[PDB]
């Protein structure tokens, strides 16, 4: 392996208490003589899967739980095995946030929700509604102050307002419906339009980012910001007289933050998995370990029952959990990163005027839907090609698109498979695909062949058509069970390598129109 044996390398994001975490590492080091190194890499959430995909990287990775499903799907995480006694030390819903396909894939650390943070000296009674913020900004501007500044470059911070009047990511009612995406519905449009109107009317600036908003609040220039518990330390230092409270309502509805559980995963490629377990269970997830990190930058409502009993007495934590209860724990489906990228682009483009709100959110909808919709089309095609019989089940949400895409794929794919039969036979013989482990190795090959050159729908049909050819083969040799992981692999390659192009074509609607 590439990861060094007999030491621990730990990666955590730069807005967390990494010096406090390093103190916990030093205690581990003192006991054992084993080196512990804490780093906070730039763009951590993208750097980790890049390096781990090659069998490299840190032993332990920290992030909110939403990204861990994708990491697990990609084989980048070890299944964790806490014993019953340890599990019973943390709240059950925090374990729920780090369960993926029935397996625990990380240790939960703390519950994060955004709150409204306000300067009591400027704004002793913070607004209950978003709607009153323009007038409040006018009053404050007369005094050389602004009402509100927060990070407009990460959709995490704008999401609560988008979700307020009915925007949603993937439909949840008790039960998910991942095919059902609510990124460009009327509620989402209303929320984002209100945000863009704030910018148009000079109550906010589209360029405001994390550092700019934090500095303005901590210098006493803006009366409000929106942030999580990690931000409280720097406000303490600034000596601003601040409060932490419920987010404003929009159209009478609560703002609904996406709630994260800061979690610690173990690299699948680590030769130090037992060391990592010992560190996390016996050093970090203890009253003294969490206090060391919390004293650096507050964690929020921690997963460890014994310590949370103390933290819960803090009105700032009470406010954190009040906001959390009005929001929703993030999914950890593997396309969460694509959802976030899609909405990130929509907010930035709407705020800058590069797109209208309507067209921005339409693109984010398509981007968010891409994986599940492509998988439905591709899986159905590969299966009916293997067996000869079509799936009689209803398509579900966006069913017309999925149905017409499959119809188009059948028609165009028939010609492609006929004309490419000799080429496909040759490639199949060269690849020698015998089983599920062989199928798992195909992703790298696909990416190599499919990434280079101009993208068009014909090439995408050839990708999927060779998939169907391989699926027929797998069926013939009594490996029919391999067809679904084959479809998942092809889908992953398609939507990752051609994301921007696919959104530009309006996804599968463009496919249907191109070949009408
Ligand atoms: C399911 C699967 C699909 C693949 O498609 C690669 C991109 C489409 C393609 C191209 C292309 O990108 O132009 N050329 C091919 C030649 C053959 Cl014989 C088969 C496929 C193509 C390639 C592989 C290795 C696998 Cl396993
Ligand atoms: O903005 C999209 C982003 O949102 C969340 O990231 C949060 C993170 O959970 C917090 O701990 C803190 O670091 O702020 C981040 C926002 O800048 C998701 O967890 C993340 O995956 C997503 O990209
Ligand atoms: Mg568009
Ligand atoms: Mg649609
Ligand atoms: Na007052």
């Amino acid at each position: 392996g590439k990861i060094e044996e007999g030491k621990l390398v730990i990666w955590i994001n730069g807005d967390k208490g990494y010096n406090g975490l390093a103190e916990v590492g030093k205690k581990f080091e003192k006991d054992t003589g084993i080196k512990v190194t804490v780093e906070h890499p730039d763009k951590l959430e993208e750097k980790f899967p890049q390096v781990a995909a090659t069998g490299d990287g840190p032993d332990i990775i920290f992030w909110a739980h939403d990204r861990f499903g994708g990491y697990a799907q990609s084989g980048l995480l070890a299944e964790i095995t806490p014993d019953k006694a340890f599990q019973d030390k943390l709240y059950p819903f925090t374990w729920d946030a780090v369960r993926y396909n029935g397996k625990l894939i990380a240790y939960p650390i703390a519950v994060e929700a955004l709150s409204l943070i306000y300067n009591k000296d400027l704004l002793p009674n913070p607004p209950k509604t978003w709607e009153e913020i323009p007038a409040l900004d006018k009053e404050l501007k007369a005094k050389g102050k602004s009402a509100l500044m927060f990070n407009l470059q990460e959709p995490y911070f704008t999401w609560p307002l988008i979700a307020a009047d009915g925007g949603y990511a993937f439909k949840y009612e008790n039960k998910y419906d991942i095919k059902d995406v609510g990124v460009d519905n009327a509620g989402a449009k209303a929320g984002l339009t209100f945000l863009v109107d704030l910018i148009k009317n000079k109550h906010m600036n589209a360029d405001t980012d994390y550092s700019i908003a934090e500095a303005a609040f901590n210098k006493g220039e803006t009366a409000m910001t929106i942030n999580g518990p990690w931000a409280w330390s720097n406000i303490d230092t600034s000596k601003v007289n601040y409060g932490v409270t419920v987010l404003p309502t929009f159209k009478g509805q609560p703002s609904k933050p996406f709630v994260g559980v800061l979690s610690a995963g173990i690299n699948a490629a680590s030769p130090n998995k037992e060391l990592a377990k010992e560190f996390l269970e016996n050093y970090l997830l203890t009253d003294e370990g969490l206090e060391a990190v919390n004293k650096d930058k507050p964690l929020g409502a921690v997963a460890l029952k014994s310590y949370e009993e103390e933290l819960a007495k803090d009105p700032r934590i009470a406010a954190t959990m009040e906001n959390a209860q009005k929001g929703e724990i993030m999914p950890n489906i593997p396309q969460m990163s694509a959802f976030w990228y899609a909405v990130r682009t929509a907010v930035i483009n709407a705020a800058s005027g590069r797109q209208t709100v309507d067209e921005a959110l339409k693109d984010a909808q398509t981007g968010s839907e891409l994986y599940r919709q492509s998988l439905e089309i591709i899986s159905r095609y590969l299966r009916e090609q293997a067996t000869g019989a079509a799936d009689t089940a209803p398509m579900g949400a966006s069913g017309a698109t999925s149905r017409k895409a499959l119809e188009t794929l059948r028609r165009v794919g028939d010609g492609v498979q006929r004309n490419h039969e000799t080429a496909f036979q040759g490639m199949l013989r060269k690849l020698d695909i015998k089983n599920e482990d062989d199928v798992k190795s195909l992703s790298r090959v696909m990416i190599h062949v499919f990434s280079d050159g101009v993208t068009n729908w014909g090439r995408i049909v050839t990708l999927i058509s060779f998939g169907a050819f391989v699926a027929k083969h797998l069926k013939t040799i009594n490996q029919e069970s391999c067809i679904e992981p084959l479809a998942e692999s092809i889908t992953d390659v398609l939507v990752r390598t051609k994301r921007d192009w696919l959104v530009k074509q309006r996804g599968w609607d463009g496919f249907v129109e191109f070949f009408h």
